[PDB]
């Protein structure tokens, strides 16, 4: 079924859920802290679920990848080898910034948010500041009880606001990862593709302090005891079976203006794809020379590969469904249905005119802004800018500090400085600085007008780039102890430093704050125009009998449907892959190099009690017509009785354009079968202690 | 069904033919001069069929490609634009060497053939001379009457010989080619692939003299009047329907020794694929600088692309099926079942050992021969060699003159020299010479042992190479008038010449004569072993209950089966593509750039009365489980009633390794549907005259 439904829309989908084959009462799904919705957790960018009363959490391999990478070395490469913790004391810290978010409360605060915004009057900057102040005040009251973290969400262009309250678990530990040849079987070749043969799962455990409250990593912390956890399905999942997913999809753009789509399609996607492919080649080469570079950059390399391929896929999808034409036709239909509405349709019409006007601004600057933005987010330089910015915000009252630099953010900023120790090699950062400066100096003189960067380059040729990178090479911010000292320093200490990266951060900061003010002004202009126009598109969609649900915004959504394949001319993709399909893709070369224990077990047909007689094998991955996107990785797939049948992890090639224009015919979720998760942990990369904790043997 | 069955095996397959759904009687197929088998013709390298009483001939577009290419220019480009002859007098000559062969009779000459080898003593070089002299004279006697070509065919190793008598039509004209965007839709992306959306068809017309003798192009020649032609099917072809193919498969190697295979798998296919891909980037890049080079090399570029991708497919198929393992499992089981025969065993076992001994001889030379052989079959040099070789062979008598330089070949040679006119560019041929020399002077010293070439280079680097390519540039064999002058010259004239390429021709020839004598020795040894060993295999296979049928050898063969898809894990390929699948592949860029009339007709559902309701569209290509290979292109696909339902043109990716080890699971023929052929000539690139002549519209 189409739609990323908010829990508040359960009454609207209760009928369709039952019709598709849900056997729980839809009222059971409305209890978001009860069984089974309360077992579903957010990780920040990924979804997961509790699967034991001792706080075992299951997610995707590609979601645990960062945690596995932080715990890898060139000699003891867990990304390659996998990992198991036979006892609680063997479990590895997933890193200081790993989180498990357990939902406590959702509060509708629409009337209060709109009243704060209207109270600002006509000043766009005051409007942006009023919503910021309202956001901070709501979150401060909601976070007064220790161990809770709150977030304000904006839905449907700012027509609805809800405050989420979560228990914020801060001590997350790695329990199990299959080898990378299972967790990431077929690598970037099979990424965004069906048929798929990927064992994309891994396990964490949530810990709390001995007092029961969230705490950073400590030896005397103890497993979290969740109220609810999911059980693995006893009923075999088959073709046509009902499935549903609860999770935290990140961002969709289905309510984008036609010109927002056109800019993304003609500039953003092809440009990012081109540069990311070129940076990835540089990182791959550096990794072949030094396995420490390969391990330190592995999370960055996987993320960048996934984004570049996704973008190429969206561009192919747009041509497949003529997204440009569908956008143009819908925008024309809305603007005509408004006109026929008389005076009542004039505000929305004028909101549209204001948003249309906002687009033009980001032409002629957009290549400069990309290169300078990427240069400033290289490791040493980005740490310098963050650290200098924090020293400035520290001197203000907490309520007046920029979102991201308040007291409630200090442990996250510190965590980032710590995690950089496992993700930084000076010789690799130098090559990334060179790459983005080289793009900047290759711009036309009118466009390469960043005055501070022009002063530091003092040239526009290869010699000038090399010269600036040589100077910045004198930085001490590669040192963890140096970063942690700067984290505590006042703004005068930064302004007196002769560290070249710190000098650079001090030089660029005035122009960074001015650019922030311009953004906040544009934000304040959208806070009145975007809701009026997006409400009109929704009203028009409702008048046309179309499904109305908000674009994804990192909050909890429900999607449902059935196990099923899809087709193109001369091809029908069947809903399951099987063990024999993994072995048929074997080449013995990364990324089609399965463990010997897997190839041996498939050759012997060791199906370990997990064979589905309908398939004649153990299923590996499956397709269904659910509506997921980035953020839904690791979402539990529940059957008709709310039992776990698999994890969401990817979409088929033709699905990725559904970010902009939903296509029901070729949009499928790719999930890993819970039976393959069990088979890997039984026959290939054993976790007997885990199968026991899951009551699976 | 497996098997390239010779017509004499029709008794063996008459059951299967009827169980498969043949409505004709198998007796009716036995009559090779009858309906429909008499409508089937050989083009030498392609199959075709008579489709009208006025000698109208149907084949594939990639079969007519050479003809279209000979009639194309950078200004008037019939590859890109296509072609139509509304009247007989608009039909363009297909080329001097373009042929239609009509089968007249087959006679078994086994006994007489084995005598000619037996009574040669037991010397190698005498048996080479012996069989040749027996073939030469047996063909002369068969080609008594003016308008016939005959050929001796070596089957099942030499356990069968047969003589083929054909009427040789020497005036073939192009009637119709669709646009290259239709005839070669998907180009080398979609080549050897399903799903496929290629209208791979074109029409010739066969011409004779007014007397009724075949004759060369004369403007007063008349259309041939075949005794039989095929009718287009009126019954709509669907999934599971019976189909059969009759045609002229070139070469299969399912009876080769494990060592012949392992040499091909380990050296020949990887080396040729590597060097052809490099040579193809040269032609590609050069063709982009010169729109004249592109047209002139288009035929060799298409051919080499086809072979390079085929060899990559074979290598992957060998790994999929464990070709190496199955062969050594057969070549070991044969030798055991012969050591279990005792007395009857020993000839087969000795015969094996003789062939085993002939394998290693090439090992230190292959990289040299290939690079040299290639350099020497360069155009300028290749012309220069063959002319001088003829001027040498002229002064000898017939029946002692080497086959291919005889009286009956003289017309074919001049053909070559004329055709070269539309296939030659100096700076391309130099680039080509440059490549194959650059490869030669890359070899180690001990292998870089061409007396003449190292001589002519004086050094072994890019400078020495550039030296000789710029020397050979001085030639004037780049002129047709020059080439035809030398065609009729005597020998002494060649030796006097100061043309660098004639001089090179003269210099290399003694070494060429020597190497061919040795070549002829080598074959001699084989002519007694091969029949002995392959007959044991044939009986070992017979004993196991495996289909027994000889390797393809350019003679007439029957294959049959049913319209059906194939699969692999997660995917079922359905047996038909449709118009909508063509549209869906549209990118506006080569090779996914359909005629606007096709995209417009599709969008509008102009199905033109050709829709199959079971598909809800007009079908484009279809799959079936027949057994075809190179040479089968253009073969008519016949339904249950012996009506034309399409033309064979390709195989799916997995099918190509069946050249060594047949696999019935993933071997399918790809054929173009007769309704797509009609549809194209109705709605897209019109041919109302052909529609009339075929009795369709
Ligand atoms: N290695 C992977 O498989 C990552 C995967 N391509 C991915 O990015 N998954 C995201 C989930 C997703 C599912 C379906 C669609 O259409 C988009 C995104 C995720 O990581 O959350
Ligand atoms: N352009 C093409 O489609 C050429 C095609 N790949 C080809 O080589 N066809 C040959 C026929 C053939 C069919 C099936 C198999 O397995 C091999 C070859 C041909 O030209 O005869």
């Amino acid at each position: 079924a189409e739609g990323m439904w908010v829990p508040q829309q359960l009454p609207e989908i209760a009928g369709p859920l039952q019709k598709a084959g849900l056997k729980l009462s839809p009222e059971q799904l409305a209890n978001l802290t009860g069984d089974p919705m309360g077992a579903v957790v957010a990780l920040g960018g990924c979804t997961a679920s509790f699967v034991s009363p001792q706080g075992l959490v299951v997610t995707n391999h590609h979601c645990a990848y960062g945690a596995i990478q932080l715990n890898s070395t060139a000699q003891k490469n867990l990304i390659k080898d996998g990992f198991n913790a036979p006892t609680l004391k063997d479990e590895l810290s997933a890193g200081p910034n790993a989180r498990v978010f357990v939902l406590d409360q959702i509060t509708d605060v629409t009337a209060q948010a709109k009243a704060a915004i209207a109270g600002a009057g006509n000043d766009p900057l005051a409007r942006s500041r009023a919503l910021d102040a309202f956001d901070k005040a709501q979150v401060a009251a909601c976070e007064a009880d220790a161990g809770f973290r709150c977030r304000l969400y904006s839905f449907s262009g700012g027509n609805t606001y809800r405050l989420f309250r979560n228990m914020e678990i801060k001590d997350v530990r790695l329990v199990y990862a299959p080898p990378g040849s299972v967790g990431k079987f077929g690598g970037d070749v099979d990424n965004w593709m069906w048929p798929r043969h990927t064992g994309d799962f891994s396990f964490y455990r949530a810990y709390v302090g001995k007092d029961g409250k969230p705490a950073a990593f400590a030896a005397d912390n103890v497993p979290y005891q969740p109220k609810h956890f999911l059980k693995f399905a006893d009923q075999p999942l088959g073709a046509d079976d009902f499935v549903m997913v609860a999770g935290y999809p990140g961002r969709t753009n289905r309510y984008a203006l036609a010109g927002e789509f056109n800019e993304t399609a003609s500039f953003t996607y092809p440009t990012i794809a081109k540069h990311y492919n070129a940076v990835l080649k540089m990182i791959a080469d550096a990794g072949k020379a030094d396995a420490d570079v390969k391990v330190k950059y592995a999370a960055t390399a996987a993320s960048m590969n996934n984004v570049a391929k996704n973008y190429l896929g969206q561009l192919e999808g747009f041509k497949r469904i003529d997204a440009a034409g569908q956008k143009q036709a819908e925008e024309a239909a809305v603007l005509a249905w408004l006109k026929k509405q008389g005076a009542a349709g004039k505000p929305a019409l004028a909101a549209h005119a204001q948003l249309l006007k906002h687009l033009d601004t980001s032409k002629s600057t957009r290549e400069r802004d990309l290169f300078v933005g990427q240069f400033n987010n290289t490791s040493a330089v980005g740490a310098a800018i963050t650290l200098y910015r924090l020293s400035i915000e520290r001197s203000k009252p907490d309520a007046e500090r920029e979102a991201g630099y308040q007291e409630r953010d200090l442990t996250t900023i510190e965590g980032g400085l710590k995690q950089m120790d496992r993700r930084y090699v000076a010789k690799m950062d130098q090559q990334l600085q060179t790459y983005w400066l080289d793009q900047y100096v290759a711009l036309p003189a009118a466009q390469r007008d960043n005055e501070v960067l022009n002063k530091w380059l003092a040239g526009s040729d290869a010699a000038a780039v090399k010269s600036l990178v040589n100077k910045l090479g004198g930085t001490e911010l590669g040192s963890l102890d140096t970063r942690l000292k700067w984290f505590k320093a006042d703004r005068a200490a930064f302004e007196a430093s002769n560290d070249p990266a710190i000098q650079y951060a001090v030089a660029v900061m005035p122009a960074l704050l001015k650019q922030e003010e311009q953004k906040k002004i544009r934000e304040g202009e959208s806070l009145t125009a975007r809701p009026l126009y997006l409400q009109a598109v929704a009203d028009y969609k409702k008048s046309q009998g179309e499904f109305v649900y908000p674009d994804a915004n990192l909050s909890l959504r429900i999607t449902f449907g059935n196990v099923m394949g899809y087709g193109k001319d001369g091809v029908k993709y069947t809903p399951f892959t099987t063990l024999e399909g993994v072995a048929a893709k074997e080449t013995g070369e990364d990324p089609f190099d399965s463990p010997k224990a897997l190839l041996d077990a498939v050759k012997a047909k060791r199906y370990g009690g997990l064979e589905d007689k309908r398939l004649g094998s153990v299923p590996v991955n499956f397709l269904s017509n659910l509506d997921i996107t980035g953020g839904n990785s690791g979402s539990p797939v529940l059957d008709a009785n709310g039992k776990l049948v698999g994890l969401a992890f990817d979409g088929n090639w033709e699905s990725v354009s559904s970010n902009w224009v939903f296509d029901p015919v070729m949009t499928r979720m790719i999930a890993v079968d819970s039976r393959y998760m069990q088979w890997i942990m039984q026959e290939v990369a054993p976790a007997p202690q885990l199968l026991k904790e899951l009551n699976l043997a």
